[PDB]
């Protein structure tokens, strides 16, 4: 049982491709096993250590003071999800003092799952007891809050979900510096 | 009834993003659909048809920009409850973006997934959308949770739509998320 999380950042600034390498830089990713191509990242680990590597990632960029955005999908349970390309929260320390808003959007869809609107509804009211949840718009839940506190959320929601399907499926639309 | 709807995000890397969004978006002919943005994202409902003209014509208008920007978003149909207003529906209308953008052209790396929900065969049709973008040319490989398209835009969301018309049509509730990539410095 392989999580991953399949993402891209992507920095509204002349100075992208620096502002990504740093973040990525700054990030203890010793714990994922990462391949990155021209349209996106993918990091496969164990949930902790994906959703450690992706909190990290987020924060650092974040506080490049550059307004950038986090968007990507977390997966596990996949049938047939090949048995390799896989490695505490290494990231936990260093982090721990970092600071970030983040406004998100994210869209959970339990597969081959009957009762997946139940698991849905359920997510919101473990976003509702956390504190970050905000409003449901189409096709998306809304959060908002501290980075650390949204991902905390985040990984709630997909481990509830997680442990009534096999496979699943979450994504995420985190702004870090929106302009407005 | 059976409303398409398309929530998505441009992402153009360059400090002129403001400018590059609000033009693409004035660019194309919204008329078809009824659209609503927020601070992340903005969505689109309306038919398939109108729904994937305005998506394919953003596309092609931020691309034309020559900045290297991002089409991220998730095609989404049938949601149980979903809500029968918020939308421009009219049958009988044809594309109102297909001659402006007819003539433009745009590279559209893509990768996109298909959730085809309550859906026990939902690893078939996704083997159906690998095939439909094989006989259409635009199938490049498939990597985890994902598969890959190139090609010029209008091929590769032809392709798309191909694909989620092919799932819409056996699945009550799908969603298909994309990622393109424009004008990418690789």
């Amino acid at each position: 049982r392989i999580a991953g999380f399949r993402f891209s950042l992507y920095p509204m600034t002349d100075d992208f491709i620096s502002v990504i390498k740093s973040a990525l830089k700054k990030t203890d990713t010793s714990k994922v096993w990462t391949k990155t191509d021209h349209i996106s990242t993918v990091l496969r680990g164990s949930i902790d250590h994906v959703f450690d590597a992706a909190k990290a990632i987020y924060l650092h960029a974040a506080n490049s003071e550059q307004h950038i955005v986090m968007n990507g999908t977390f997966s596990i349970g996949c049938p047939g999800d090949t048995q390799g390309d896989t490695y505490k929260r290494v990231n936990e320390d260093a982090v721990r003092g970092l600071k970030a808003e983040a406004p998100c959007q994210f869209a959970l869809y339990p597969m081959n799952e009957p009762d997946y609107m139940g698991l849905i509804m359920e997510a919101v009211d473990i976003a509702k007891a956390q504190g970050t949840f905000v409003q449901g718009v189409h096709y998306a839940s809304e959060l908002d809050g501290d980075a650390h506190d949204v991902f905390s959320t985040l990984e709630a929601v997909f481990r509830m979900a997680e442990q009534q399907t096999n496979h699943i499926t979450m994504t995420v639309n985190l702004s870090a510096n929106s302009p407005s």
